[PDB]
């Protein structure tokens, strides 16, 4: 708030990762503009997420105490208890990201979700007896990767694409050729400018081995068509970490929000400074506590996404809304 300038979220419940998710998202200024300028002008009070998602990232950029969450959470419908044990953290942001690209529809920045955070992949079946192949495209926001028996992110993408056989007992039914032998596999097409990484750590029990992952990593070899133009090289923006037996701890967060290297710890309202080895190499497992996602973002566009935002770049309708509330309130 003072120390590092940012102000962290206010844990109000059991929200676990969600408050991790919105720093990230927050950070994300390519990303954060875009729902500023969402027309909420007409939408409901607290039954509307892109509305109650940007009075979040106002309160961020302005409030000098920690936020709340409370309104967000109602807005989607999860004040249950066991509400968040019952989803993936992908799901959330999937959940999040599809109400703004919605209500984004016709104005000047929709589609602005499938910029940054959408991907292209090809998922196919080859066999070898015959000549029949079925590939099929598909678009992608977040990517899961297995992690067990995996040494670092190089593994985890080596399996991802690694191919599968489908024989003896598992054979293909090519159609009008019958029972076939074959390959099923998949490919990455492109990559977006912001990567979201799972990592499979929750087989409903939690496994805290040890996984490496750069602060620097080049995508170039999982490619099918590389481009010279532009290297598929990313840097480490976020890591959500977690630490627990089985079934509860501290979710804490670290960031370089400008790209710079420079690190801080999001544990909920309290954020400080940190040195990278604590954000990075300290997180691999191996303590006890292990991260689960991690953000990238493509080198050629940090500068776009992480690009500077001001206080004009709010339109002035939506801050009287949000201070008349915020002013209501006293
Ligand atoms: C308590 C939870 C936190 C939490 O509630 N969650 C659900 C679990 C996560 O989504 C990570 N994860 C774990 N396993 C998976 C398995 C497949 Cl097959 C596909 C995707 C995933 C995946 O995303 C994180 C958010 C936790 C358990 C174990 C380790 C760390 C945290
Ligand atoms: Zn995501
Ligand atoms: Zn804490």
């Amino acid at each position: 708030k003072k120390h590092t300038g940012y102000v962290g979220l206010k844990n109000q419940g059991a929200t676990c990762y969600m408050n991790s998710l919105l720093q990230t998202l927050f950070f994300t200024n390519q990303l954060r503009k875009a729902v500023y300028m969402m027309p909420t002008e007409g939408d409901d009070s607290s039954k509307s997420v892109p509305l109650a998602l940007q009075r979040v990232f106002y309160e961020l950029q302005h409030s000098d105490k920690p936020v709340g969450t409370k309104k967000l959470t109602k807005s989607f419908g999860w004040e249950t208890l066991d509400s968040f044990m019952q989803h993936d953290v992908q799901e959330l942001c999937r959940v999040l990201l599809d109400n703004v690209e919605n209500k984004m529809k016709g104005t000047c920045v929709e589609g602005t979700i499938p910029k940054l955070f959408r991907g292209k992949m090809v998922s196919y079946i080859q066999c070898k007896e015959v000549d029949y192949r079925s590939d099929r495209r598909e678009d992608y926001y977040d990517i899961q990767l297995s992690i067990k028996g995996k040494k670092n992110i190089f593994e985890s993408f080596v399996d991802y694409v690694a191919v599968e056989q489908l024989d003896g007992d598992n054979k293909y039914d090519a159609g009008e050729h019958g029972l076939q032998e074959a390959e099923k596999g998949v490919k990455f097409l492109t990559l977006p400018p912001v990567l979201h990484l799972q990592l499979m750590r929750f087989m409903n029990i939690k496994i805290n081995d040890r996984f490496e992952f750069p602060e620097q990593l080049p995508l170039d070899e999982f490619l099918q068509k590389t481009d010279p133009k532009d290297p598929a090289n990313y840097i480490l923006h976020a890591v959500l970490v977690h630490s627990g037996d089985n079934h509860g701890g501290h979710y804490v967060v670290y960031l370089n929000p400008k790209g710079d290297g420079k690190w801080c710890k999001f544990d909920d309202d309290v954020v400080s400074r940190c040195t990278k080895e604590e954000a990075i190499e300290h997180n691999y497992g191996g303590h006890c506590t292990n991260a689960y996602m991690l953000v990238y973002i493509r080198e050629s566009k940090l500068s776009e996404v992480l690009q500077a935002v001001t206080d004009h770049d709010i339109p002035q309708q939506l801050v009287e809304r949000l201070q008349e509330e915020k002013r209501i309130e006293a």
